[PDB]
């Protein structure tokens, strides 16, 4: 369960960076 | 403490999946 | 290790609330 957890945190970290990029771009467009 | 973290990670995953859908909907409305 | 994960989850919680605020603002400006 420790590895399971660390991999989900890893995924969340890439997901939030991805969403951050998507929102920043949207703000640029309007 | 492990189950508590598992619970928080699951909730943040659910929140991120919801926000991805909201952004998708928005990009579609805005465009390129 | 458990403390590090906890730290990261705390960080992600804040990031996630920040994004929610930004998305909500965009939803209201676009409609």
């Amino acid at each position: 369960r420790m590895k399971q957890l660390e991999d989900k945190v890893e995924e969340l970290l890439s997901k939030t960076y991805h969403l951050e990029n998507e929102v920043a771009r949207l703000k640029k467009l309007v």
